[PDB]
């Protein structure tokens, strides 16, 4: 490289960590959609919602790994776990799931922007700023409300509340 | 006829046992389709579904008869056999239902697949996997996404759920 | 399930090793991709090739697993290993590296097919003749016409040749 | 000024002087513009490269004219020097004093970004994030880039590597 | 035939043979073009440009077999021989090759004409005059144009001079 410029190797090797847990994000949601598209599960609106996610989580990996290249740094890719379930549960279950693991995701973001910041790289800081701390807080604000939706809707027939909320919250 | 060629005497009889069960599964449809307008009945959704499985039976029969004159067999009609059932009872009966009819035309395409096969009759399994086999694969996975569905709407309320479910599944 | 038919546990499980295959093989393709766009690389042409295949791929794992549910199997997702460099050399080795990538996957097409057969499995078997095994005939072709151009152009001015292949011949 | 808040001596002082670097790196870029127009360079691709930079660091420096008043800060311009070279060489050495300069801009933005935040002036910090970190770190990955490009093409014709990158990268 | 005025039987000879020789040179030109399109050879703009003439000789042969039948005559078919190679060496061996069967065409074309004028029949000459003498020209004129330009780019970088003819000068 002869353009990197303030770009420190601590930061560069978060980012690469980072890359990782992005990705590691898209591989579980691309696992909770086709657990929702078994004919034994068959919840569609639950499939597409996660489904967006693996997406959005590769686009986020991507985003991440030009700006690594942007800066002079250099990706380096490691093992991608799998995801840390093979069955899913309830749709209860899984919004429970992908909460937690964009609360990881948020801490992760915040703790590469808290480095960023101690080593004076701005550059650092505006991206993550820009790109990735609204989205975050902005979905997991929808999660929570889904999951209030969704507890609201077990009472005493959980069968009919998961099929309702499918049906008149999620996009199908 | 003067183009027969590689058609054996099995594959044209077992040809026409097909569309025989075609058409008579196209008639099990037409009778399901019925019974849901019936007054004390009375779910469109339902209605719709099994009138358009037959019409789709019905191109089935007529796409094996043109099939069966391309290659310069002779179609032979059999009696069609009235439906197993006058009255289809929930729509959870009729569905499942529906699924040991579309299991048992399956088994029917995949034994004259393997009949072309050992006859080294590759037009013939072409046309089934070009037609049929991934038209039924796809069909019968919507029916037991269905029957999951249908079967989380029981609870302790099973007119609701049947209402629910033809409202906001099926088509209407 | 209450789908499942004529679907081996043997297919199901070969099917699932497919899917890690070719999501191995588009995080390899992510890898190359962004190595080119290195800035001590800068290739762009070289770069979009093989982001093009790491989505191809993926998609690829994604059809896999929407026929996995079609036939009542059940995904199962393993870790996804690293691809095999760090660094990709020049464009010659990156589109070698990519040949034998593709050479693995198509070989890997070909005995899930013949188990397929050996399985009397003809939806399995069509599925593959249908949406995997031209398409890779079709890339190994390309890569191979690639790769001639590629040795054409080095002579005993290698950068040049780099250059022109990627400015004349690659999409950018 | 009846408007001025938050606005540090230090900082008006600074955004004086970076005025003055963007100024004087948008005259060292006409210069070399019109260096690549002379009748015996006559690297069109190349003039238009560096006449395009000159009109972004001017629309740069009134960019920061525009914020000092909007902040109540006194524009003071001082002489502009004139460039560091009346000839540019080739283009491999016009693109690293092209890079040089940029790692100086660049530096004396992050240099104004600290002091902003030094001073708790957020204002100031957000401005330089959004309208020139980021366009300082993409320009310089473009000059990497080039520089590559232009270096993998000497080899031992140089002559014709000069043409070739302005024929196929340049914009003409 | 009861139309038959003016026209020997010397020349209706002639022109069957013209056909032959005009359907070889189709054959030739098929040849060449699929050589060309060889994983090994992978010069695309070269196979566009032979398949082209492939297509351009079985025009003329069907325009002469119309004639045929528009005089009288009778169409009298004799074996294509195989073209002269199975392997086509390099662009400028090719080209080489395709001048040589041309200037044979033409010189078939011009005992024709000869032919015709002893004859004393003009319509036969007009025939060749309007249909095929100049685009015989036309085209040979184009082969040498190659040729010339095949061999100014060999110099010490034949694979280099290879891939630019087939970039820039054949249309793909």
């Amino acid at each position: 490289s002869q353009i990197r410029q303030n770009y420190s190797t601590e930061v560069e090797a978060a980012v690469n960590r980072l890359v990782n847990l992005y990705l590691r994000a898209s591989y579980t949601y691309l696992s909770l959609g086709f657990y929702f598209d078994r004919d034994d599960v068959a919840l569609e609106g639950v499939c597409h919602f996660f489904r967006e996610l693996a997406e959005e989580k590769r686009e986020g990996a991507e985003r991440l790994l030009k700006m690594q290249n942007q800066r002079g740094g250099r990706a380096l890719f490691q093992d991608l776990q799998k995801p840390s379930q093979d069955e899913w549960g309830t749709t209860l279950d899984a919004m429970k799931a992908a909460i937690v693991l964009e609360k990881s995701l948020n801490q992760a973001l915040l703790d590469l922007h808290a480095l960023g910041s101690a080593q004076a790289d701005p550059h650092l800081a505006d991206f993550l700023e820009s790109h990735f701390l609204d989205e975050e807080v902005k979905l997991i604000k929808k999660m929570g409300d889904h999951l209030t939706n969704i507890q609201r809707l077990v009472g005493s027939q959980a069968g009919l509340g998961e099929y309702l909320f499918e049906r008149l919250t999620l996009k199908h």
